[PDB]
């Protein structure tokens, strides 16, 4: 199994500029693939960004050869009508075949609460990005199609820019229910780092609704996304992940919060401690190698690495040389791609 | 020495565009025209790629100028916010190149989302709330907005470059050209007679000085159809097959479908295309057309080819028509 | 037995003229009427629109003429379906055994004023589906209640109702509703069309009726032609260019909303335009041969509208040299 | 100058009955006619309601009377305001000079079929208000455009305009939406009422227009009043109760929906509750005195119902013993 | 052993005086209370309307009587269901054992105020049995969703909540409702009536428990009455004139507006009118005889409500001479 | 004169705990109680939430405290404006002089119930002061209506109507809305914070009461703070820690939906966090002088909440070491 591992562009903090440069670093030091966050918001303040990332991504497909995806885009009708991403998702693939990936989920109030509307109950919200899927794939049929349920109304309606293959549909999500449905109705699975037992069900999940899908999950992408802190010290690799990422140690649901503010001043209660098993912080690199391997172990086909701290560059390069080769992938492992 | 070159999404794969453009940007074109539909005039067009991710590989791969012609950010496709984010997010990226035109938009591209579609008066009112919504946002801070169309939650775009880029209306009304000198930054208008193109930039000027502004320093910009190829027989055939949309000189803003325009094309004939789409060989007959609107006081001409041949249409531009006309030497450019 | 259809275009005419061309068609050999449900002409040119529903009652009162809305949407825009089955039980009462009910799924052009989403063709067609059954439940003449997708009534009855109801006519050129008209309606009014979809449309009426337990061979089927005569075949074009350039416009016309819109449009129509569409000649045994083509065909009854100017000229020279010698099937069913 | 008004009361009667006794009313010495825009009836006891726009076509086509809708509401449940906008000008088209458009606040009785909210009086005096303002942008007959807070016009424009528009007539009990009649439309039309209601509502009417800049002296004050004749005052009293009982009950009646409803009440109603709401007596002289009175108040037209099932012989009593008697002012205006 | 429910009218009487005269009724031997849940009284003559939800804690408070609402409308206007329902568990859990939540379908005259679209009766039970699924999932004191045509609920529970709930009785005079009563609630509550439309109710409350497999003999069966005692007959008929005109209108009262619409209405009523509806009498034996006949019926509980403002001679003439003398079954069920 | 307020926390405590420890406090000499309106608890430990107004009529009828709901959010999720307004009638009627009607733009937790869309704090201002606005014309004791961007009232009066209505006091941070109380209320309610804030909060109040030709001296200016007594420190702490973690937390929490929600944010807070927030400490000198500094800032009513579930040990040890030794000013105005 030849050496890989994804970079987890961080939109909430990074200019997408900077952004854009080290993914290009990050392609010559050996990582594969990126993950790109799609807010209109940061968390906080301090983090202090939020880039349109469906115009970064072209940038990124026309000057590296990565494979890319959303991490996630909410198709539910809020910032996004899904239409308009399965549009957007066609055309990526079209202008870069093989290389794009459609990451979905229920979203967040932090970016869709800014058109107004009512927020539903996370468990509907889930109805919406199932009928969202259907929507989708219907336009990815390249066909004219009309749509009308419950939250969506399309129509008559076409992709004439739609590449031979369709982008595989990824979902994001931590619960065990959407997790056995996006095995049934998508093309694969994104989670965050959580401990071995939540893992394990998810991707259990995930298998069954597959199999009773008639698909076969082994060939299907099983990805990670996960939060570390490396820096030239642990210290500063504690400090960095409570001045960047205090979102990380909060350890209750987030998808009702509005405001960079209020996560700001919810921060403020946040202790290196909280972090235990939500951001990895060490400065020593066989702890980040053992940690992903780990992952792998566990039958993760990818894993998306966020690093929480400015030294984005030091990270990649740090990375690139004493983790990315050392790692030990199944020889024949689904990517995410067609 | 310089000229504009419209991307027509319509009709080309958005492959095709990009390596066209860098194609234009080595025969002397400096700035890119980009359509922003979901769906072409006609099946036989073909294409409809999304215009926001295509802009950041033209931006990534070349130093023209690009703007959108146009995008409608009143709420069916697109919501004013994510337009304003999408367009702060090109300027951040690629500062001094990017122009964000918009217009009160067409049912072919909008009434997928099957809504009211409002007459082209209202749609006018929705796009001037929409503006107020992008400059609100455009200030960088936390905005607030209620209107009679739009409510924006505490919003903020945390990226944002120092200077916004500029809001071009795209528009053949005269009440919304002089809306646009006021509110705007300058003005896109389609190819009509000079009459009509006099008419639009004299409302332009009085809403900018009105407004105190000084419209010698804005952007007035036009967009054009013609049809190059190598005989005239080739041309006209061209400009039937592919763009017949051009030929019809009627209000198109309510039509649905493809297929209806389709079923519409087949009452166009050459003469419908006249002062709509200059058809012919004759390099020095485009050329006196281009050098016309210059002088009628236009800043930038974008040209939409309506042939296939687009990478011939370009490189014919770049050898007969781009290094002979003459531009003010102090002409105002979107940016 | 000896009979057409005349087209009342209130597209084009005053009402009142209207009115004396239907009394004078009646003299010359015209059976019955069909009548446009306008608010806005095609262009500013035709230059008219009449309240089709207070004609009918003056046509009803000062003729012996069958009549019919051909047609009106009873979808919800301009009208209701309950106050259409109201105005419809109340003609039938006051001239019983001559009105028939002709609706359809609508034209911009007529309920945009409402200012409401305008839904896409097969939207409007499942309300027409709706507003049927809400006409039907009311025809029954006892307190009816209704709740849909579309339409929503409260304990309403139709007091003034006749012992039988008139017939529901609905005018369509989609096979689809073609067949549902055959199983839910009483019989069909289509346009003018080449033959193989004349008789798709046909196949498809009779397999819905059929399928129904009914027998299509005993429900009307109508067709409405537009013609233009005149003195001379350049006059005749000429009456189409000016009077009724929509008749030349293949493409589906629904979704456009203003008179200026097609009257901007019209400047594209060419004569060749016609050809299917609009007959064009003052040669009067060729409008005998097309019409004739269509009773072969098997519709029952024809609604013609010339579209010139010249209405009591075109009456008059039917009422001579046309309506006399088209020969009908013996026992053909006539819209009651 | 010999005259009266006759109430066609289509609650009550069947549309064929009425247009028959409204060309005997001509023959008799009625001048003209007021005709109920009703869904239902108020008892199933009365058990009509015919669709009045296709019926004053008939009537129109078939007599010389002025005739007018007492009332329709233009306020979006059954009626859109842009189409009563287009029936009425199609009317006074077809019958220039006869036409007026009496407009009100509705009753849940007709309106609630469409399963809507149903505002207060005062709310659907606003509606009405701007409903107004609709039908006065479409009888411009230019393209005209409207938004307010009840009604959405998009680009319309009534093609079919007679060159002077109806009379638009409110028919109202309020004193406030008196004074707005007078101020806004063209002419008054009210209930039977005290004469202290009568000259308020008189007096509010004339400030309105005054105001305006109008001459209320030459603008319509209409009055419509209920009475019973009949061979004794026994049968007319026994008449008014079973046909008429609504007129004993002296309250709010808008919000009241079914004719059930109104059937239940009605068990309540003695003859002690018509006082001053309807006339019952024999006497063609009390009759007379009854209306003279109202004359005298300054109304310049009457409607008559007669409650009675007994219209025939109604009309033939009026024509001979009161309509020859009664004295109106010379040169008293007239709805048109 | 001897009881008697007492109606506590918030239409007429300061809830303070409620209050003093329900502990009376407590020490002269009635068991039971039923308040009224109104925003205004049906006439401005009754003139009061206390919010019964704050009075009832008071009640409780200070008495050791049942007491139930009679009746709330938890369908969306004033109360939104999950309200009454954290309402009436919060009384079961101050007072256990004591209150019963009684529901219906409502009337405009208190729903109105929040100006929105008012359903036909079926429509109104539609809604009811909706709010009966919200207000029975609170119930189960865990957390819940629901979403129906009606209501919305998001994650919500119950946290105060009785171990046991209290009992929700419907109360309605309808044949469909009294056997969703059985079928899904705990008891029915409905109004004097004649014999052979008390029989059918119960019939059909009891067929609706034995088809969800309940015993119906061992389910509440509630029946409000409205007498008017005083010292002569005279006086009574006037008190029921002057305070309960509303006793004397049998037509459906449930989409009238206004306590000024009442008033109106009110003029109409006499004492015939009162026949079955209130009991009009000095003699204590008769009022005694009627209570005793709707015991025998099958009725386990009965709430009067004496419509004089004489309620403390009322309460001490009943506890004196009537109730005293009710022979209740041994077993009979009480809300609980 | 010796008086001090009671929080009762309905987040925490069975309403029968509530109503005796109320009367205990009175004993003790509490003077008033301040009750919180809501649906859900903070966390599942803490385990309450009955409905507020039916336990202040218990309140009302056993003590004689003056008591206000803190605060009850009428801006139509869970309740209607209409309905805050006659419930506080009506307690204000049965209770004179003993109830204020505390008021604010509420939280989700509470109002998440009804699945509508929660506005931004900013919106919900404006919502609160077109409720204001709602609440004082019904207040005015007469027939009011009412349409307004948010709220729509139908005729609508409170007939049991105290002749003094209850003051409105406002429950708000924000330096914007205490300005607006000030204007149009009768007082403000505020939470414990540090000196700059209050005094901003005050300020802004009597500016806006001034601009409105007010005298703020003789207006309530309330607060309510969090105390944790017990009979050690570190008891005190446990039981701020367990009880009332929510105090820890120095952040907008208007927007969190679930007592799971703050369960799981809860387990972030330690001691520190309720530094200036909750009082934690058995040194009741030091519950003494921190009471006093906020009377020497100016407000005339404190409401304390101890957080502990020891609330009899709190009272008493109030009673006897904290509350006759505060030194209120002589003539200072108190909520009524
Ligand atoms: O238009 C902006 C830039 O575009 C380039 O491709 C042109 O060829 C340059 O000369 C110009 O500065
Ligand atoms: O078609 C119905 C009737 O219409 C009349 O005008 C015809 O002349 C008659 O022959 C026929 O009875
Ligand atoms: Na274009
Ligand atoms: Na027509
Ligand atoms: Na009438
Ligand atoms: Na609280």
């Amino acid at each position: 199994g030849s050496s890989r591992l994804g970079y987890s562009a961080s939109f909430e903090q990074f200019h997408p500029s900077d952004l854009l440069r080290w993914c290009q670093l990050a392609e010559q030091e050996g990582f594969d693939s990126v993950l790109a966050a799609d807010h209109f918001h940061p968390w906080t303040p301090e983090q202090g960004q939020s880039g349109f990332v469906w115009a970064w991504l072209g940038a990124l497909g026309a000057t590296t050869r990565l494979r890319f995806g959303t991490g996630v885009t909410p198709p539910i009708g809020f910032r996004y009508h899904p239409a308009i991403v399965a549009q957007a998702a066609a055309t990526l693939e079209a202008m870069f075949p093989g290389r794009f990936w459609l990451g979905i989920g229920a979203g967040e109030a932090l970016n869709e609460h800014i058109v107004g509307r009512y927020w539903p109950e996370p468990a509907e919200r889930i109805r919406m990005l199932i009928e969202a899927i259907e929507v989708i794939q219907k336009l990815f049929t390249g066909k004219v199609i009309r749509h009308e349920g419950v939250y969506f109304k399309v129509e008559s309606a076409k992709l004439y820019t739609m590449p031979d293959v369709p982008p595989p549909i990824i979902v994001g999500t931590a619960g065990p229910y959407m997790a056995k449905k996006t095995g049934q109705l998508c093309d694969g699975l994104l989670t965050p780092g959580a401990n071995d037992e939540k893992l394990r069900l998810l991707l259990s999940r995930f298998e069954e609704g597959a199999r009773a899908a008639g698909k076969d999950p082994r060939r299907m992408p099983r990805m990670i996304q996960v939060h570390v802190s490396w820096a030239e010290t642990d210290e500063q690799a504690i400090e960095n992940a409570l001045r960047e990422w205090p979102n990380g140690g909060m350890a209750f649901p987030k998808g009702d919060i509005r405001n960079p503010e209020d996560f700001q001043a919810m921060a403020r209660l946040v202790r290196p401690e909280h972090f235990q098993g939500r951001v990895l912080m060490t400065s020593d690199l066989d702890r980040h190698g053992e940690f992903l391997q780990h992952l792998i172990d566990l039958g993760f086909t990818e894993i998306y690495v966020h690093n929480v701290g400015r030294n984005q560059e030091e990270f990649i390069r740090a990375y690139g040389r004493a983790v990315i080769p050392h790692l030990r992938w199944p020889a024949d492992a689904p990517v995410a791609q067609a």
